[PDB]
């Protein structure tokens, strides 16, 4: 049987997106006859690419820049977390119908779940972009007690906190970011969701790191380098840390679970990313 | 370095038994080409969106098999000469958004033929009058064949192809009935089986007086599996130079990728891959 289960990605540009290599290393290890097709899709082409995937009987696809908001017009249904975030980067094709999911905060959550439960937790998020918004939503849905969004543009922080308060069980709070700030002593989870440190081992987010102890799980969305200055400082302060490489891998695992109903191995996929980055 | 592969593929239904993916990708891999061939099961309701899908996904080309060879024509911008005469397309190149229809069904044969002899100015007999016989007649005519005789059980099917060759090409076309055991007309340079006789059957043979062939008659067979049909085993036993349908399929895959990429894959790699698959 020469038919492979078909998955893929629509984005532009797509050449720097390593998802194909890690997902296919997952497929191979799991002995699944399935493929991940990395497509360069322009904004003008999205509608036809989506229809393509349905006609070619794909079971799902990812969507990256610039298609995350644009894709919503093509959906027949949408997951709660996806809808709250306002963006979709993982579409399932179920019985010819398109269902939108967001995994940008789900990757973080599964990494988080290896070390602690989000339920009842006090969370500080640095950043108020797409990633921060996604992480805040998934945290709140999973039972987090209190989420603080810290951002230079306070109005962006205000938007996320209001979302958290209005639409979830969690308490959301916005904080204007000006200089280093001290963490509340009761902070369980501190997440960098800014672009600080992206391809830059020396740049650290302005937070008072002495207000940070081993009682706080420190996380960073930066995929490469995975060992950011932020995580390296937190580690030396005794904190458990989680990195953006592990998070990115988990987006791939969650995606394939949504598409195929099968759980690929994160360890294998993380080593593929390690290979590519290294 | 990096993660955008060249995308090619196939639209057909059903697609599970089509080994083109494995053959072509063995060529891609061996050449060091970051190119992929995506075997898609595409229902007739999905053909239009699949074609526009390949364009939007920025594929460089795709094959079409049953049941899309004729239906695809309506979704094309331009067509190559043989595909125009055949009225069917199995190989589409996407060039800066432009869809160009080609037919390679008889071009695999022609490539295989050319390793042993020129088609030009030659007298040819084709057994059968289906899709394969029609494609092979057209390619032969366009590559300079003098005379093409189409032999079929249903003589009116043979007539259709003869008239296509006579009216729309520079070659002379003749139709003949298949009266029991066929005797090869004197002076025939090339004899081709284009019937389905011998498909997955190493024992069934076209009803032909094999004694009518000369040692110099080139004898060819479309059947990909088994490559050595009874027909070709018997012709070889007489001393005839023979050409098998497995080599023809390899050549179709080579030609198709030349259409798409301007690159020639290793025919030996591809042949071995097919031989490994069919030997099961
Ligand atoms: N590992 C994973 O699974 C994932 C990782 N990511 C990564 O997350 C990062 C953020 O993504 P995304 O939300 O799309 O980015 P956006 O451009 O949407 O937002 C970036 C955020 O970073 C803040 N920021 C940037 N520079 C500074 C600075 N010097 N000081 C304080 N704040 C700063 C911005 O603040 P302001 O609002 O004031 O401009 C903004 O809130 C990216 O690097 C991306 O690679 C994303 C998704 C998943
Ligand atoms: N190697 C390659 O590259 C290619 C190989 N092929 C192969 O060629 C073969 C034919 O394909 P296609 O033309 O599409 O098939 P069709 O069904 O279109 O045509 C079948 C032809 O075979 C004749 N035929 C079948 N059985 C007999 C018999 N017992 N006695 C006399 N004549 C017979 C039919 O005669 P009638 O008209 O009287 O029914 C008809 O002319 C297939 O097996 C296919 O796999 C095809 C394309 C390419």
């Amino acid at each position: 049987g020469f038919r492979s289960i078909l998955t893929g990605s629509f984005s532009t540009p797509c050449a720097d997106n390593p998802t194909v290599a890690m997902v296919e290393a997952g497929y191979h290890h799991a002995g699944l006859d399935a493929r991940y097709i990395n497509c360069d899709v322009k904004a003008s082409g999205l509608a036809d690419a989506v229809k393509g995937a349905k006609a070619m009987e794909w079971v799902g696809f990812n969507c990256s820049l610039p298609h995350k908001v644009a894709v919503l017009d093509h959906l027949d249904d949408i997951a709660e977390s996806a809808r709250l975030i306002g963006a979709v980067n993982c579409v399932a094709i179920r019985e010819g119908k398109l269902i939108g999911h967001n995994t940008d905060g789900k990757g973080f959550l599964a990494s988080l779940k290896t070390v602690t439960s989000p339920a009842g937790k006090r969370v500080v998020i640095l950043g108020a972009g797409g990633a921060a918004r996604a992480i805040a939503v998934e945290l709140a849905l999973a039972g987090a007690a209190h989420i603080t969004i810290v951002n230079r543009d306070a109005s962006k922080a205000e938007t996320i906190a209001a979302l958290i308060n209005d639409k979830t069980e969690a308490t959301g709070e916005a904080q204007a970011w000006s200089g280093k700030f001290s963490l509340p002593t009761g902070t369980d989870i501190l997440i960098n969701a800014t672009s600080i440190g992206l391809g830059d081992p020396n740049a650290a987010p302005p937070v008072e790191m002495g207000s940070l102890t081993k009682e706080t799980v420190v996380a960073d969305v930066i995929p490469n380098p995975p060992q950011t200055r932020f995580l390296k400082d937190a580690k030396a302060l005794g904190c458990t840390t989680l990195d953006g490489l592990g998070m990115l891998v988990n987006q791939g695992v969650i995606g394939v679970e949504i598409w195929l109903g099968r759980t690929l191995d994160s360890a294998v996929m993380a080593q593929t990313l390690e290979n590519i980055f290294g």
